[PDB]
């Protein structure tokens, strides 16, 4: 099919880095050679220079062509073939040179296929991180958004958080769980309504909150470089989620590589303080966990090996272990090793106010969110009716604009069918247009919205 919009765009960049002149220069101010030409958008010192820890997708993908001036790039996979006849019956009745699995070396990924997460407003955030704070139970979600240039790295992209949808879950004072089946069924239903919406179903994001007990709204530091960042369960997590998410593109033998697919953990920083933390998991990690070769165990920062059996080969794995340099000396990876190595890490932060704001939702709170009812806030039409009956009828189209240009209040509208699909699509509109008047002012003429109207009257 074809690439995002963004993806396009930054394959028609040329991400050229102008220099200064060197001291090496025999020319002019205006004059160029080999010490002062223009640097690759990929060029690893100017990385290094500015602290920023992995190349774009779009710097890599540029180095990949240049280099190979076939398909640049392949997505890597571990398993073995179950079908090779090749003088042999296949595995485990025999291997041959063409179906054993050869030798894996681990290292950290050079690249990262998102560079930061923009959270549209910190009361998105902020909302999402209340159901710890009210519970003291943590809290998973699902981020939705798009993707768009990022400048601040050569050829970036940024995911644009626009909204949080949480899953049913059970949460707990020290974690939490879903039915996999559960979310996957009500996922599917929310993805299509949001994608009506503009909106794609960006990562996920997930709490690791505990107070601190100073009174202080401070919470432990859990997660530092003694511990782990994200521990070995969290990495196939978001391994399997990359894998399901996949990123589309043409410069690859399978029509996909990796994925723009972004983990999100709320916790505790040095200071005490909450803060975020944005990763993706490296293509080796999407191999190794569709293969089936990397379990939880134990030691939460560590990623244990698993074994050779009818359906799965291991072969040996090596890992480039680094010191406090970060030079690496190839080593085993068995029986287990630090699952830190799968990750790459992004930036992330909030726009500027008087950036042009181009946010999708005028609010994010107000109307109670999904699958919070356990927190005392339910969807119901009394809820709705105390939400929005009477600025629907007081005229004021700058207030109810407010009120409907809310994700979860669409949300649960569209989950009553009083609205028909055309309706449907008028108060989408309404919400996220940037010219809304128009559309609002059909929507509240029609019958649908006036039935919707006349329920919330007679309810209560
Ligand atoms: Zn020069
Ligand atoms: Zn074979």
């Amino acid at each position: 099919i074809k690439e995002l919009a963004v993806d396009e765009e930054l394959a028609a960049a040329d991400g050229l880095i102008p220099r200064q002149k060197s001291k090496l220069c025999k020319h002019g101010d205006r004059g160029m050679c080999e010490y002062c030409s223009p640097l690759p958008p990929w060029d690893k010192e100017y990385h290094e220079k500015n602290k920023i820890k992995h190349i774009s997708f779009h710097s890599y993908l540029k180095k990949l062509n240049e280099n190979a001036n076939i398909s640049p790039l392949s997505e890597p996979d571990f398993r073995i073939n179950k079908r090779c006849h090749n003088g042999h019956e296949p595995w485990p009745r025999g291997i041959c040179s063409k179906c054993q699995p050869s030798a894996i070396t681990l290292q950290q990924q050079e690249f990262r296929m998102v560079d930061h997460v923009e959270f549209q407003k910190s009361e998105i955030i902020n909302e999402f991180i209340q159901a710890w704070r009210y519970t003291g139970m943590q809290r998973f979600g699902y981020m939705y958004g798009s993707y768009s240039k990022y400048d601040n790295t050569p050829l970036g992209i940024k995911a644009v958080v626009e909204a949080i949808y949480e899953p049913p879950q059970h949460d707990e004072q020290d974690g939490l769980t879903m039915d996999v089946e559960q979310v996957k069924n009500e996922m599917l239903q929310i993805d299509r309504q949001a994608q009506e919406m503009g909106l794609s179903r960006i990562g996920l994001i997930f709490t690791d909150l505990s107070d601190a007990g100073a009174g202080d709204g401070s919470v432990f530091c859990k997660r530092h470089k003694d511990s782990f960042f994200l521990s070995s369960l969290e990495v196939i997590m978001a391994a399997r989620h990359q894998t399901r998410h996949p990123n589309v593109s043409k410069y690859s033998e399978q029509g996909f590589f990796s994925s723009k697919f972004v983990t999100c953990v709320i916790s505790g920083n040095l200071e005490g303080e909450i803060d975020i933390s944005s990763y993706q998991v490296s293509t080796e990690a999407e191999a190794l966990v569709t293969a089936d070769m990397i379990s939880g165990s134990t030691f939460p920062s560590m990623a244990y090996i698993n074994d050779t059996t009818d359906e799965r080969y291991v072969p040996e794995i090596f890992y480039m272990k680094s010191n406090e340099y970060g030079i690496t000396v190839k080593e085993n990876a068995k029986p287990a090793f630090p699952v830190d190595y799968l990750l790459v890490t992004l930036t992330h932060g909030f726009p500027n106010t008087d950036t042009e704001t181009n946010s999708k939702f005028v609010s994010s709170t107000g109307f109670p969110w999904s699958n919070r009812q356990a927190m005392g806030q339910s969807q119901d039409y009394q809820e709705l009716k105390k939400y929005l009956f009477n600025v629907a009828s007081s005229g004021d189209f700058n207030l109810l604009h407010e009120k409907i240009s809310n994700f979860h209040l669409l949300l649960y509208i569209n989950s009553l069918q009083i609205l028909s699909p055309d309706e449907w699509k008028l108060l989408i509109e309404s919400a996220v247009k940037n010219e809304w008047e128009e559309s609002l002012l059909k929507l509240v003429s029609s019958a649908g919205w006036q039935t919707l109207v006349m329920i919330l009257q007679e309810s209560g």
